[PDB]
């Protein structure tokens, strides 16, 4: 039941600093265009103590699966190869991925009816807010 209040789908309804923070991160010109103008779809789903996150867009079709706590391998979709670590502090998802001796933050919330996606490199954040589909 860890992530009950997660589990579902989702869909993007507004987004605010989210270029800087992907030029922040080193996503090229090109990519940050397209990307962010996607409208992706969330869909969180959970079996046994494995979490499920996965994204569709036009821009790119995006899946991870994680045990909490326990590190794994990840391609971003701008391509980083990171090694992400997923834990729930104070019933937030925390994400942090590493790479190049780099770091960011991306931080899932539920807030009212919504769902809302904090991510931070350095001093740079954006906030994306997610509502049930
Ligand atoms: C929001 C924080 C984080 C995440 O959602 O887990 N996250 C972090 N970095 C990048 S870079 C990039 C190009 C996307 C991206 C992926 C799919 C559709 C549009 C953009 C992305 C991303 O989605």
């Amino acid at each position: 039941h860890m992530c009950d209040a997660f589990v579902g789908t989702w869909k993007l309804v507004s987004s605010e600093n989210f270029d800087d923070y992907m030029k922040e991160v080193g996503v090229g010109f090109a990519t940050r265009k397209v990307a962010g103008m996607a409208k992706p779809n969330m869909i969180i789903s959970v079996n046994g103590d494995v979490i499920t996150i996965k994204s569709e867009s036009t821009f790119k079709n995006t899946e991870i699966s994680f045990i909490l706590g326990q590190e794994f391998d990840e391609v971003t979709a701008d391509d980083r190869k990171v090694k992400s670590t997923i834990t729930l502090d104070g019933g937030v998802l925390v994400h942090v991925q590493k790479w190049d001796g780099k770091s960011t933050t991306i931080k899932r919330k539920r807030e009212d009816d919504k769902l809302v996606v904090e991510c931070v490199m350095k001093g740079v954040t954006s906030t994306r807010v997610y509502e049930r589909a």
